[PDB]
């Protein structure tokens, strides 16, 4: 019995997928990253309940971060900012100062999702909702159709600030947000979501893999040199350096090819894809979505 899967028809309908969170020991066959740390586990439950209780139209709950959480943020923020000028794409560097000015991006302060959401709404019409963890590719991409980015609010475990196998709020705020503030990138991202809505399982998988190798882990060509625009790279001190080290394979971004590449979880990627620019990746995606 083949039916079209339910899809959101307006922004408030994301209330009916934001709590469909994939869990360790259930949908996800993997260990929780501070599982054996009872204190970390308790703190993670606090963050999950804030997300689960959220409903469209609520202000996003403001959190008093612990001293340890703030320190982890500061370590990540300080070391990544030493890398950005040489590693980050131009569009990323243009937007980062604005977030420092308006949203409290500082070494000693974790920006609040409510403030960042308000900033994005003014710049590109993007908004945030808090989320307890991963959603399905279909659900996550459905948010993008309404320019909603589902964001984790917890901080990665202090036992490895340089790379985490799971997204955290450092990753959302330093990896994703500065490019969500750029109109061409915001358009690019929305168009992935729009193409996903009610699509086939196969079309969703392919769109998700294209997202992974652009929004998550993309490299781009700028003035004859590779720079980084993938959010998963821009939030890892160790993978950001790796991507431009020459230790990894690179291929040209090409949706019909890129959509077949395995997305690696819990390690550095084996391969990065290089887009010429945001406009060109967007054009390539437009040509590809006609076919699926
Ligand atoms: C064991 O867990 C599993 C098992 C199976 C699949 C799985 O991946 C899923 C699951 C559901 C949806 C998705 N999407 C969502 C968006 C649309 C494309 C598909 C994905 C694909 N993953 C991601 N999009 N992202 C990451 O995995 C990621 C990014 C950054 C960091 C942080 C970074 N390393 C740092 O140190 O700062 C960590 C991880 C995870
Ligand atoms: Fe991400």
């Amino acid at each position: 019995m083949e039916t079209v899967p339910w899809f959101p028809k307006k922004i408030s309908d994301l209330d009916h997928c934001a709590n469909r969170v994939l869990m360790y020991g259930s949908e996800l066959d993997a260990d929780h990253p501070g599982f054996k740390d009872n204190v970390y586990r308790k703190r993670r439950k606090y963050f999950a309940d804030l997300a689960m209780n959220y409903k469209h139209g609520d202000p996003i709950p403001k959190v008093e971060f612990t001293e340890e959480e703030i320190k982890t943020w500061g370590t990540v923020f300080q070391e990544l900012n030493k890398l950005y000028p040489t590693h980050a794409c131009r569009e990323y560097l243009k937007n980062l100062p604005l977030l420092s000015k308006y949203c409290g991006y500082r070494e000693d302060n974790i920006p609040q999702l409510e403030d960042v959401s308000n900033f994005l709404k003014e710049r590109t019409g993007f908004s945030i909702r808090p989320v307890a963890g991963y959603l399905s590719p279909r659900d996550f991409l459905s948010g993008l159709a309404f320019r909603v980015f589902h964001c984790t609010q917890y901080v990665r475990h202090s036992s490895d600030p340089f790379y985490t196998p799971e997204p955290d709020t450092c990753h959302e705020l330093l990896g994703h947000v500065p490019l969500l503030a750029e109109p061409s990138f915001a358009q690019f991202s929305q168009e992935i979501g729009l193409a996903s809505l009610g699509a086939s399982e196969e079309a969703v998988q392919k769109l998700a893999t294209c997202y992974f190798f652009t929004v998550e882990f993309g490299l781009c060509k700028q003035d004859g040199q590779l720079r980084v625009f993938g959010a998963g790279l821009l939030s890892s001190i160790s993978e950001l350096k790796h991507a431009l080290s020459g230790h990894a394979k690179v291929k040209p971004f090409d949706p019909k090819i890129t959509c077949k590449q395995e997305c690696l979880i819990t390690t550095f990627q084996d391969v990065y894809f290089v887009s010429e620019s945001f406009e060109d990746a967007k054009e390539k995606m437009r040509e590809f979505t006609k076919t699926i």
